[PDB]
């Protein structure tokens, strides 16, 4: 994260840093909703790691559990559809992150968090991260990336002028805000941008109101 200040410990609980360099959320406290491009596909997979608990990776009181499965995005290959659910061998207790299902949410300010780089081309961080950006219209997203948007599979966000955004190794992060009943509520999905906190180059994440029911279908039987 570019342009953001230190979460406090226990602020996002919700929050998991994934062993290959991604942020994930608890979607239930053992099973992690990221990216899908965080990961080869569908299969019983036991090489990652999922660290909880924790805005300090390096705290004594980090958890650290391995993965049992690993559920894809069904249809994912590259262009949208990029989120991925992660079975975890043992639970991570901490609170959960409600996701979006309509687009009541895709609007306003959000949140977003992780461990990634703090300036672009930059290294990974020991303490998390969060900043503030705000929504930005499939349009203009558009005007700065043309065909490789899929609008209604994406949701902007960050700032025309640039010095706020996700950066490498934010990845499979939630974006999230309040609703009505003051519950943060995930809306995205760190999934790309070019270079990070450019001029008119906005974070672009996974619409997660698109794959709401899908991202809970997977959840079910995973
Ligand atoms: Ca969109």
């Amino acid at each position: 994260v570019v342009g953001g200040t230190r979460a406090a410990q226990g602020e996002f609980p919700f929050m998991v840093r994934l062993s290959m360099g991604c942020g994930g959320a608890l979607y239930a406290q053992d099973i992690v909703l990221t990216a899908a491009h965080c990961v080869s596909g569908s299969g019983n997979n036991t090489s990652i790691t999922a660290t909880g608990g924790v805005v300090d990776l390096q705290s004594s009181s980090a958890v650290k559990v391995r993965s049992t499965k690993v559920l894809q995005a069904p249809g994912y290959n590259g262009t949208g559809k990029d989120w991925a659910l992660i079975k975890l061998a043992q639970p991570i207790n901490q609170p959960t992150l409600k996701i979006a299902t309509t687009t009541a949410y895709n609007q306003g300010t959000f949140t977003v968090a992780g461990w990634g780089a703090n300036r672009e081309g930059g290294s990974q961080q020991r303490y998390l991260l969060k900043a503030n950006v705000p929504f930005v219209s499939d349009a203009a997203c558009r005007s700065a990336y043309g065909n490789e948007l899929v609008a209604n599979e994406e949701i902007c966000a960050g700032y025309d002028t640039g010095g706020v955004d996700t950066c490498q190794g934010d990845s499979g992060g939630p974006m999230f805000r309040k609703d009505n009943a003051d519950e943060w509520i995930q809306v995205g999905i760190v999934s790309w941008g070019e270079g990070c906190a450019r001029k008119g180059k906005y974070g672009v994440y996974t619409e997660v109101s698109t794959f709401a029911s899908a991202i809970a279908s997977a959840a079910r039987t995973l």
